[PDB]
């Protein structure tokens, strides 16, 4: 079975909307998605659809960019180390599960690289 999805919704979180937020939607996140690597990070990991029912024993926080879209555009964060975390937790989870060369690591590699341009970028709080 597949667990519920990272949550995306929360009214007693405190949120914000800050510059640094906006750039993780409207120039990091929007990058990242049009990439033709993107497609298989554009929704949590589907352990039932793949038949993978050993990925959720492995991978205890999972996330993904449909969840961090949701995300970015219900405004749920309080800050872009939040929203930076979530990518990195992607990122990584993609290492711990695969082997080293298999195509998704590929994949997550090369999204991972622009991530980085792109977070090198990020602009100061206004
Ligand atoms: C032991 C074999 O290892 C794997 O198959 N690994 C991974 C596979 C895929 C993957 C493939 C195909 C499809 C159609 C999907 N779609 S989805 C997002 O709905 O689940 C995902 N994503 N993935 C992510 C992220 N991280 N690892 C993997």
């Amino acid at each position: 079975m597949n667990p519920p999805p990272p949550e995306t919704s929360n009214p007693n979180k405190p949120k914000r909307q800050t510059n640094q937020l906006q750039y993780l939607l409207r120039v990091v996140l929007k990058t990242l998605w049009k990439h033709q690597f993107a497609w298989p990070f554009q929704q949590p990991v589907d352990a039932v659809k793949l038949n993978l029912p050993d990925y959720y024993k492995i991978i205890k926080t999972p996330m993904d960019m449909g969840t961090i879209k949701k995300r970015l555009e219900n405004n749920y964060y309080w800050n872009a180390q939040e929203c930076i975390q979530d990518f990195n937790t992607m990122f990584t989870n993609c290492y711990i599960y695969n082997k080293p060369g298999d195509d998704i690591v590929l994949m997550a590699e090369a999204l991972e690289k622009l991530f980085l341009q792109k977070i090198n970028e990020l602009p100061t709080e206004e």
